[PDB]
């Protein structure tokens, strides 16, 4: 037996084990307890039907494509190509890890911010890429540019950021934008959006994106995911916005990635965008909604609400319930009063002196009250 | 307007596209496309909507579906006589593609060697060169296609770490025999290198003995990666649902690259080939003769033509020799043939990195009978 050395030197399924073994109400979860639309789920078993079951374009499903080039015009003003600028991939996951490779080389710096989603780090690594991390700062963990610009180098290469931001359920700002497109309007950097959450965010100004700054736009990746869109997160299909030179790029990751995505998937979300497009107008309220469920709740509670501005997560400050760390906390959370959640630790690489705790309340009403009832128990 | 330097200055192919838009411009038939021109099973199809209406449509496990991972566990244990652990051994991916970018990403550092066989299939080698890898290529010969030993032994090093075979070989359509493993393990017994096999068509070895795994040869097993592909098997290319075979410790490590490449793979479907498995196991044990039967109609068909055919044993691809017809060389035959007599071929020397002097193309039978009949009339006045 013959043992490989690890590129790259389980807290998630511990929760759910805990939750399971002690009848917990489930927050920490990052996906939905209820599912998606029927129409999607439909259109699906049509085409199945039909035979569109062999393999589709490399770079996804025209129709596809050309729908998603339609969305991005009537949300952000402007009409990227569909033929050379939108990239079909294996869920958002996997825009992110072709992005990535096919922009890092070896020795290049990347800049990040934490607490962070966790796929980012390793794809960087295994492109031999060198993460620069920022910590944003509780409790409105904004973008400190002074910190920022400090952390440019000459082998700055891309600037990976997250809006609607998982964890912190804060979101970047027009102005945050610009703020980034001064810091690197003259170097040869990259920006990689991650933006999967773009049709969750709650404030009446709406979604920034960077596809919405003129600059940044062609020097810039947006990722997006129909699965977190449809609330069917085991689809798997998302896809990327960039320009031509940058696209073909990606593709050419992707085509050995994968080569193809789920072809019946992507003529059903074809169908999903064109006859429902007003669809994800409907979502910030949606899951204000579900959101405020949870925040009345805590109001009663000795736990302390941080604002939420995106995603459907939620931070939760534990400091006058309790003086154990936030991993033990959640651990005896989940055990006393039947509710699990997620460390905000777990997101961070260095050190994260603070007592937060992330829940979701991507949930059915009756999972969100029983959350709600439990947690006005501290 | 920043423009990025490529990863991959590597020039690359539109030659399938191509050959496509070639053969319905000219109404030629189609027999380029390796993936089949009919549909798959109806009961698959069933169980797919079925999971999808019953709500399983959230993130499945990071190594795939419990349940499909044992129904491939028990399938392995019938068929090559061994019974991988279910848990630390099987890991689904989104295509046998994903199974492969994913052992070759996990396995090859910088400057590691990779033992490649030419002519072949084209994914290996851009993996390879994306973690750094260097590739070393044999170039199989025609008739038959043999590893020559010798050159193998002569391409080893102290670099090698990883040797690609594919078996059923496309797109040669021969195959590696049980000798051959052993004739592998023999020449690379005594070094740290690891084996990928590409056995996505496994179900379609026309054998007597049947399909050879690397799962079948005890030591070559627990050094190596078994990649198969349900997309291949069930005649629904789109779908794109394949997995890996491995020993704890390596399967450990594609899955720590799986897990940031996709993380997980299409919940209902991995669910319903479940099913397909459990459930109609004669699917995959009737392919070789399901297969042959179109092979067939090929090689009778051309059997008074001029042109030549050589040995498919393997696969849903066919090789075609048209020395007594054509003096072109096979990228302008193909065309030629494509425009002029109307069957879409593919040149084999496009699965060459290397000069690559025969007259050989690809063609592929896994088509409705129909489509077969067609080709086989216009293959007649040749
Ligand atoms: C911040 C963030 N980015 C990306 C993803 C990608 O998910 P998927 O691959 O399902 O689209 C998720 C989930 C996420 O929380
Ligand atoms: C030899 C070979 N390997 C792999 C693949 C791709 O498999 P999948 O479609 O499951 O990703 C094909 C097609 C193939 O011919």
């Amino acid at each position: 037996p013959l043992i490989p050395q690890s590129k790259l030197p389980t807290i998630f399924t511990q929760m759910s084990a805990l939750a399971q073994q002690h009848q917990a109400i489930n927050l920490s979860q990052g996906f939905p307890d209820f599912d998606g639309p029927r129409y999607l789920q439909e259109r699906l078993a049509h085409h199945v039907a039909q035979g569109a079951n062999q393999y589709a374009p490399m770079t996804g499903v025209q129709a596809l494509r050309e729908a998603i080039a339609q969305k991005t015009e009537r949300l952000y003003g402007y009409q990227p190509d569909a033929d050379s600028d939108i990239t079909v991939t294996a869920g958002a996951t996997e825009a992110l890890y072709a992005a990535i490779t096919a922009l890092v080389r070896n020795g290049d710096e990347v800049i990040c911010f934490d607490p962070s989603y966790d796929s980012y780090a390793p794809a960087i690594a295994l492109s031999g890429g060198i993460v620069k991390r920022m910590a944003l700062q509780p409790p409105h963990f904004r973008v400190d540019w002074q910190e920022f610009a400090a952390l440019l180098s000459e082998r700055t290469r891309l600037v990976i950021l997250n809006t609607p931001h998982n964890p912190s359920a804060t979101v970047w700002q027009q102005a945050d934008f610009a703020a980034l497109w001064q810091a690197i309007a003259g170097h040869e950097i990259f920006v990689i959006s991650d933006e999967v959450y773009e049709h969750i965010n709650f404030s009446q100004q709406g979604h920034a994106s960077v596809l919405a700054h003129p600059q940044l736009r062609e020097r810039a990746v947006a990722v997006s995911s129909f699965g977190k869109t449809y609330h069917m997160t085991g689809w798997k299909v998302g896809y990327c916005v960039a320009p031509a030179p940058i696209s073909a790029e990606i593709r050419k990751v992707h085509q050995y990635l994968t080569f193809s995505v789920n072809t019946p998937a992507q003529l059903a979300l074809a169908d999903m965008l064109r006859a429902e497009p007003e669809h994800y107008l409907a979502l910030p309220d949606f899951y204000r909604q579900k959101r405020d469920i949870l925040v009345n709740a805590l109001n009663e509670s000795r736990l302390e609400i941080l604002p939420c501005e995106g995603t459907y997560f939620l931070l939760v400050d534990y400091s006058a319930v309790s003086t154990l760390d936030d991993v033990e906390f959640c651990q005896w959370l989940t055990q006393e009063h039947g509710v699990a959640a997620i460390p905000l630790s777990v997101f961070c690489a260095d050190p994260f002196p603070h007592k937060l705790i992330r829940l979701c309340f991507a949930k059915k009403e009756s999972t969100l009250l029983a959350a709600a009832e439990r947690l006005r128990q501290l």
